[PDB]
């Protein structure tokens, strides 16, 4: 019942930080959750939010989705088939989607069971005092204790939850959670929300719709995915519309009532109203902080939610810790992964590091998908005198012959036009998120444009257009816009 | 007619210094080349090998095939339809890839139309003189003259040309060129060599087959794909295999000849023997200097017949350059771009540059593709004291549903492991040759494994392997293996 390290949440960042403290440090680890496997009542569960209901079973549904693009992009290539014959077996795909994180889940039991010095505990992680979690049975701090834990250091990993808007009928929507459940794809979903989570929903029902589907997305602002490029922005919009999503702009439900025959009428802020079989909110993601009972050892929290952390993911309590999406900033595996490694490495490793939170490659697996890493013109432009913008945007030849005309591959690279420093680079297109990986390394070696246009092509591809650019489409200066520089 | 340059070869290199030296520099500028649009006779024409006969129309065919895959693996993910209605129509591919093709042929036409100071003449281009280039109504020396082009500077830019074996019925058999114009896909096909261009067409051949066709490939050595990294020749060859794909190494066609029918009657070296309808020679391809007539001027080549340059493509005579694969090096479209860009920088713009042949990203458009740039390990291991190899391969998740548990993910890093500068980085499967690319310029920048694995991963993805690798799989000690 002693330890090192008690992790609460067998996530992305705890299961990092858990390991390592183990395997690397020999440390004595204990690790928390709610729940063993994937799905009800609780979702997450070891593995965490990525691995149950999160970036892993998202990605093969969406791989599922494009088959959709493949099946008819096939006839321009010569493929022919009964296009009357085709069905989209969304049961099959939750199905194997299910069996797939189920083996995960199983892989971390034998990961627990086989490392010495790394136990599970099964149950709600609290805090009672600043060297002793408590395991109870339920989220309700008076349920039974299962375990008292003694933690030379306590790390808070409990990531986050969907954020549900207090509207009238709110109970007859749902989250991603219930999402990945769903037991018939619907055949009139609305998606509420421009961000990620909702655009990437949206591809999936898009294609898995029973016939006379419809996939609606809404978002209270004027364009869907703040925080990315604004040409990608656009663009998405227009290739989620070519391939049948309906985009409603400056529309939020203010509430929903079952229709008689069980579907849901939504009525918009605006008056507007619609009739969908699914409503799933993507509004947003809260820190899991409430349950910890953070109250008790006076963990200092933020003016949003999260807990508060120094660079090296200390809170104001020593001994205390937290990373991954409790701390509310970059809501991403990987940086939960750096940062848990991190803080391994410097509090048992003795080699302090610090997760840079600049020039972080991430993707959005919309079809076709975003590949993004640094900055956007727009905030580089107000930190920069002089940015460069150097843009190819066409449709590839074989999207010329698949007839899919619309699918535009975006390429930006964002520079200070000084000396030449990649900023951020943008990309829209099939392979996008593949593509970016290795410009996130060259970011890191604070390549410059040059760098990128004396490398030699590989020919031919989409990712050789990051190759090809030479001269600035325009620039920013002091902020401003325009084609060309005084 | 008096130019500061004519170029010999309007393909990739030769379009390159061509448009470089009219714009960049304005220079006036003469290009030379067959045909003005893809296919029989010449095969290659205005836009070169890649745009008209190679990476081109051959990357609009992988595509194709890529979709057999993708019927079948969409069935894990739920999808149904007739399995007995789909049919691999030929036809549409070759139609589709000759509008392609065409198209670009046309826009190359309007870029010379529009593009003053650079002039393009139609025929075959030799030297008459150190500063005269003539062109001739065909290959033949003593074929009509066309023009007589004065040139102050010449770049040769003729590519090169499949090498097909002695054999005796070699007539009975194709070459690339050839296959891009088969009017109908082969039911049995036997591809032979072990190089990208036979390994690719093998993918295409066997995706569009018709019912009970079989492809084979033969390749004369133990393992295909010499000069990629050895992990990734087994992968491959045990991925075509679970595609259907018959690959016959230490085997060799010793002649070929019809069988009654029209099919041809393959003999082996070994003896063995195999009836396909198309026998494809994909074993080598050679410079094309033979309708030069360098002789004319005494350029020196070598015994291969490639043009011997310097680092800056000059020849033994002065204002005569070579660039692309007449000079037998790297046959790759962007680095024949690069060697042009580079002459011109030098000559017409005293911008000293010579194109740096090492850390060039490649890939093959097998099914699944490979990406790659630098060093494999054995050629590491020779150049260095210490070499570690750091290496992930497991079939992605993805597979595991789709039904295509053979598609392994090959990720392998090659360090210096003195100081961890990154040597080389090889990938198989779906997506290597777009992850590649950025990894060509992580190498220019001298990246060390320590910035791959500092680095923050996109997940899910492939290419988050190259920056999960924290410890080498095993190294090379003095050229030695060890575990
Ligand atoms: C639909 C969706 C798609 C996403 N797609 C991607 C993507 O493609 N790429 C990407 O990088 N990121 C993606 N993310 C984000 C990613 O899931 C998170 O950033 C990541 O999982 C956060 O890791 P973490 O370690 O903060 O916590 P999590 O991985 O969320 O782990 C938290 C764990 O804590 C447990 N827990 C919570 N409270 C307690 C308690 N009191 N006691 C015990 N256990 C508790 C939970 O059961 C859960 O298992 C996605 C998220 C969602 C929801
Ligand atoms: C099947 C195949 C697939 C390939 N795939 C790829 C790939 O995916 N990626 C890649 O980078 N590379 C690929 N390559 C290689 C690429 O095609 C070549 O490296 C590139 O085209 C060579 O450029 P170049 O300037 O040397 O000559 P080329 O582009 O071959 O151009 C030479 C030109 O000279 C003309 N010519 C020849 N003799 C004369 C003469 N005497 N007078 C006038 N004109 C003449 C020809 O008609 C031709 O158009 C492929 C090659 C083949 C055959
Ligand atoms: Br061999
Ligand atoms: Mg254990
Ligand atoms: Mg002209």
């Amino acid at each position: 019942k002693a330890f090192d390290l008690v992790v609460i949440g067998a996530g992305s960042g705890g299961l990092e930080a858990g390991w390592n403290a183990a395997t690397l440090y020999g440390k004595r680890v204990a690790v928390v959750d709610v729940q063993t496997s994937h799905g009800p009542p609780f979702y997450a569960a070891l593995g965490g939010t990525c691995v149950n209901v999160g970036c892993v079973p998202k990605k093969l549904m969406v791989t599922g989705a494009q088959y959709m693009d493949h099946l008819r992009e096939s006839a321009g290539f010569g493929w022919e088939f009964d296009g009357s014959s085709v069905k989209a077996n969304w049961k099959k795909l939750i199905a194997a989607k299910n069996e797939a994180v189920l083996d995960i889940n199983k892989s971390y039991e034998g990961m627990f069971n086989d490392t010495e010095g790394l136990d599970f505990f099964l149950g709600w992680g609290s805090l009672e005092s600043k060297n002793v979690v408590v395991v109870r049975e339920t989220a309700d701090p008076k349920s039974a204790v299962k375990e008292r834990l003694q933690a030379d250091h306590i790390l808070l990993a409990t990531g986050s939850w969907p954020q549900m808007p207090a509207i009238p009928g709110i109970e007859h929507c749902i989250s991603s959670n219930e999402a990945f459940y769903l037991p018939e794809p619907p055949r009139r979903v609305l998606t509420v929300g421009g961000g990620f989570i909702s655009v990437e929903f949206a591809g999936i029902f898009n294609a898995y719709k029973p016939p006379g589907g419809k996939v609606t997305l809404c978002y209270r602002n004027n364009l869907i995915l703040r925080g990315f490029d604004e040409t990608i922005r656009e663009e998405v919009t227009k290739q989620l519309t070519a391939n049948g999503i309906e985009i409603m702009t400056n529309e939020n439900p203010a509430k929903v009532s079952l229709n008689t025959d069980g579907s849901k009428h939504v009525t918009f802020e605006s008056g507007k109203t619609l009739d969908v079989d699914v409503v799933m909110m993507a509004i947003g993601r809260i820190p899991r902080t409430n349950d910890l009972q953070l109250g008790n050892v006076g963990v200092k929290l933020t003016p949003k939610g999260g807990v508060q952390v120094d660079e090296f993911s200390r809170t104001n309590v020593p001994n205390i810790y937290a990373i991954g999406d409790i701390t509310d900033r970059l809501m991403l595996t990987p940086v939960a992964i750096n940062e848990g490694a991190a803080l391994v490495d410097t509090v048992f490793g003795n080699k302090p590091r610090k997760t840079d939170h600049t020039r972080v490659a991430s993707a959005v697996f919309s079809i076709p998908p975003i590949g993004t890493c640094g900055l956007i013109e727009e905030v580089a432009a107000k930190e920069f005198e002089k940015v460069a913008v150097y843009m190819s945007s066409f449709t590839p030849l074989m999207h010329n012959i698949s007839g899919s005309k619309y699918k535009k591959f975006v390429a930006k690279i964002v520079t200070n036009h000084s000396d030449g420093t990649v900023l951020g680079v943008h990309l829209l297109g099939d392979g996008a998120p593949e593509i970016i990986q290795a410009v996130g390394v060259c970011l890191r070696l604070n390549a410059k444009i040059s760098d990128f246009y004396n490398t030699i092509g590989v020919h031919p591809t989409s990712a050789e257009e990051l190759c090809s650019m030479r001269t600035p489409s325009y620039y920013y200066v002091k902020g401003e816009k325009m084609e060309k520089l005084p």
